[PDB]
DNA sequence: TACGCAAACGTTTGCGT
DNA sequence: TACGCAAACGTTTGCGT
């Protein structure tokens, strides 16, 4: 069909291609005629043919974990903006943490010959790390590791530990000493990482978290709901709670309400993520904000680089969480004594 | 590189291709050898070359409006599941209701030669309807119209009007007669449509909504926040409020709380969407549930059809909203008098 | 029986002159 | 000066025998 254009215009397809890609000078008259044809014939140049020759699809693949989750969703929307503005096409894939699913999308991606790969898999077992390597040839950056798990990738690091520390510190500085924590999956960075940053500040303050006070979450609201319940549903209960993620926090808020508990008047709650609509939680959620937009743009850029300026070496860029005071925390019994 | 495989195996590329696509019988010995090579050589068949010949990319394009929004997000995650399970690849595009952006993604999509198009643009001006037609050749279904705006597409219809009616009815049947409403954009179906279904039930009950009681939203939480405020911030206020979408409702809940109003004890609130985590709103949100999963699977199917069984005629399938009682509504002053 | 030769898909780009 | 011819990208598939 580029042939059909060339002939309506009575010029070579070489000509047609040059005017289309402005790749060499062409007589106006000529140029015009081509456009003419191009339009009446209703021509849509085929990218598949082009990619076949030029060797790049100008398309990028995001191998995510899930895209419904608030947290994830915001990131993804970020990456897409960046692809759109630099002409890239985004292929979205959710692996639900399923190896098989992961092996599958990864392969459905290489064949489609994506220019680069964006990896956000939450948990990284050696078997997954292993698969990942089999595609070192395809440029890629993992956007969710704590440290640099591997050498065949680029990495953007969130400083999830420094975030945990911040959260704890805040609680301490507000007068709290009986604190509880609902962490996210330990196999994940935003999980383990945040928790440990938190425990460190405790250790520092000689606070001790009684194990009956720490309950595993899964980032889902129901997990939060169940944990808070289990926490407040006991003889002795903390006065403040650190919840590993906002959406779980949202769940924690609902249960308290349901036990007729008052936030922050009966329990103080601090979360983590600062998801777009946490300010509209009831009450407005105090939390640690994760730079989602930057986490995305930053990732897109390292990739474009490697893609364009053919980098070979592994890079890593840090990003920084920051505390956001809203209205879900209140002074604790020791506020006056410091 | 299929050539490199054929030679490590000392067979024709024709052979290689046949064993790869199991498209004709091949000697085990032969088959094996090919696999052998296939593996040592680390071969990834190129889809771009294949599509070039077979004439289909086995990839579908979703021209959405935005993907962060809860509502949208859930739908999208649904479509992707369906693509994944039937071997399709999903290209996600957000046009933010921007014509230019829409013209762009639409074109960046045809060229990439997607097998079919999934359209979810919220608002459809003639200029957009017009662009859409220019691609009638590419199979596509719009998943968000009220009626069948055009004839060159397939349509899944949500019965957003019947939903509005349901909401109103409920309020009426609970004793309410002083009701207010925060609708979504009138230029959109889930906006106009829901509102009108609602007004009809009012008209039926001879209830009259004083214009000081209806405030436009935009589906975003802040819009909700502002509207509720404007509503309760007045001499005379309704006892129940119908909010066009859950996330806006979430916003409406926060403001009431902030004016020290009690839900549902001071104001009753009913929303619409039944977004995955509305049950964890405080209080648990009573709402109209939109079948998001079905809305998605249903759309994917009409498309696959047209794509596969080469349909030519426009189809339309209806889907149905249903009421979900949670805890944000309470009996009104007229409950006892019916 | 089990497999090859060679043309074709729709482009881009090197040399020409 | 301003433009064409023809090979190549990596496959699939019709006929062969
Ligand atoms: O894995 C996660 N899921 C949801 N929210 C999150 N916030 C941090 N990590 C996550
Ligand atoms: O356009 C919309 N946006 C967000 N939520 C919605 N629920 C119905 N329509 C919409």
């Amino acid at each position: 069909t580029i042939k059909d254009v060339a002939k309506r215009a009575n010029v070579s397809t070489t000509t047609v291609s040059h005017v289309i890609n402005k790749t060499r000078f062409v007589a106006e008259e000529t140029r015009n005629a081509v456009w003419a044809a191009i339009k009446e014939l209703h021509y849509s140049p085929s990218a598949v043919a082009r990619s076949l020759k030029v060797n790049h699809t100008k398309s990028i693949g995001l191998l995510a974990t899930s895209s419904e989750a608030a947290y994830f969703a915001e990131i993804i929307e970020a990456v897409e903006k960046n692809c759109f503005q630099k002409g890239y096409t985004l292929i979205l894939g959710n692996a639900w943490n399923n190896l098989e699913k992961q092996r599958a999308y990864l392969s459905m991606m290489a064949q489609k010959r994506v220019d680069g790969l964006l990896v956000m898999c939450s948990e990284y077992p050696e078997p997954l790390l292993a698969m990942l390597e089999e595609y070192r040839h395809i440029p890629m950056v993992v956007m969710d590791w704590g440290e640099a798990k591997a050498d065949f990738t680029d990495a953007v690091i969130d400083n999830a530990f420094e975030g945990g520390y911040m959260a704890g510190r805040y609680l301490i500085e507000r007068g709290h000493r009986e604190i509880g924590v609902i962490p996210g999956p330990l196999e994940a960075n935003t999980g383990a990482g945040r928790l440990a940053g938190f425990m460190k500040a405790m250790e520092e303050a000689m606070i001790k978290v009684p194990e009956s006070w720490i309950v595993q979450g899964d980032f889902e609201p129901e997990s939060g709901y169940r944990a808070m319940q289990q926490i407040l549903s006991q003889p002795h209960r903390p006065t403040a709670v650190f919840c590993g993620g906002d959406i779980m926090a949202m769940g924690a808020l609902c249960a308290a309400d349901e036990m007729g508990l008052r936030v922050p008047q009966d329990v103080s709650l601090i979360g983590y993520d600062n998801v777009r609509n946490a300010r509209y939680f009831t009450p407005a959620l105090t939390t640690i904000h994760q730079p989602k937009d930057s986490l995305g743009e930053t990732a897109f850029n390292m990739l474009l680089d490697r893609i364009v300026n053919k980098r070979e070496e592994p890079q890593s860029i840090e990003v920084h969480p920051r505390l956001i005071e809203r209205r879900s925390v209140a002074d604790g019994p020791f506020r006056d004594y410091r």
